[PDB]
């Protein structure tokens, strides 16, 4: 299925993924298809922050559902 | 999600938070669990202390990630 990810600038990137794929693996997705380290990223879905080891399917994504993208450095 | 704090006496207590939760959030939940004050709490995760306005998923705390947490009085 394909699902659409919202970035800050307004910008949308397609990705075509499956229920079964980790939260991770689309962050991975992100990082070979944009160049962004899963490091970097943060995924919100219906205002809530994923979780890397749950699934899409966790989080009810279906067939054209926005995530939103958000660029973060990490702790220090 | 649910996240493990490891003390100083190996005790371990566990909270359920977000990804988003910030550090102070974190230290908030514990007062009302222990009713310590944060400003006596030191949150600790890969040997790093954590920032009271960083979020957890900024540190990669993720799902049974265990903290540690050391007490000490305030400078202060």
């Amino acid at each position: 299925m394909q699902i659409f990810v919202k970035t800050l600038t307004g910008k949308t990137i397609t990705l075509e993924v499956e229920p079964s794929d980790t939260i991770e693996n689309v962050k991975a997705k992100i990082q070979d298809k944009e160049g962004i380290p899963p490091d970097q990223q943060r995924l919100i879905f219906a205002g809530k922050q994923l979780e890397d080891g749950r699934t899409l399917s966790d989080y009810n994504i279906q067939k054209e559902s926005t995530l939103h993208l958000v660029l973060r450095l990490r702790g220090g």
